[PDB]
């Protein structure tokens, strides 16, 4: 929703913000955001490789449309939606905001944003509401 809008723009400064970067480009929703910026940095503790793979194969451009995304972050979800995996593609939007800095190329940061939370919207909420909602989300990375 509007909410999930602002899940994703939290955890996108959450990540600028700690790796030293500028975020300025730019049941509570508060427990939420502090779960899943702990699920973050718990999953890229575990895997550094920071899918350099699905950026390869993604690197994007200001051209890039938001369908290039689209199919790259479906990779993610080849054997279908997981809470871990929900969390490996938010990750992703944060390495892909990064790498775009990184690149001098800041204006991208608000579009991944919207990308990602079309794509929320779109593919995967359905599965979070089926499966408790974020609630659960909260009872599991709390």
């Amino acid at each position: 929703s509007q909410s999930n809008r602002e899940l994703v723009v939290d955890f996108l400064s959450y990540k600028l913000s700690q790796k030293g970067y500028s975020w300025s480009q730019f049941i509570p929703m508060a427990a939420v955001k502090q779960a899943l910026r702990e699920a973050g940095d718990e999953f890229e503790l575990r895997y550094r490789r920071a899918f350099s793979d699905l950026t390869s194969q993604l690197h994007i451009t200001p051209g890039t449309a938001y369908q290039s995304f689209e199919q790259v972050v479906n990779e993610l979800f080849r054997d279908g939606v997981n809470w871990g995996r929900i969390v490996a593609f938010f990750s992703f939007g944060g390495a892909l905001c990064v790498e775009s800095v990184d690149k001098e190329m800041q204006v991208l940061v608000s579009r991944i944003a919207s990308w990602m939370a079309t794509y929320l919207n779109d593919h995967l909420e359905p599965w979070i509401q089926e499966n408790g909602g974020w609630d659960t989300f909260v009872d599991l990375y709390g």
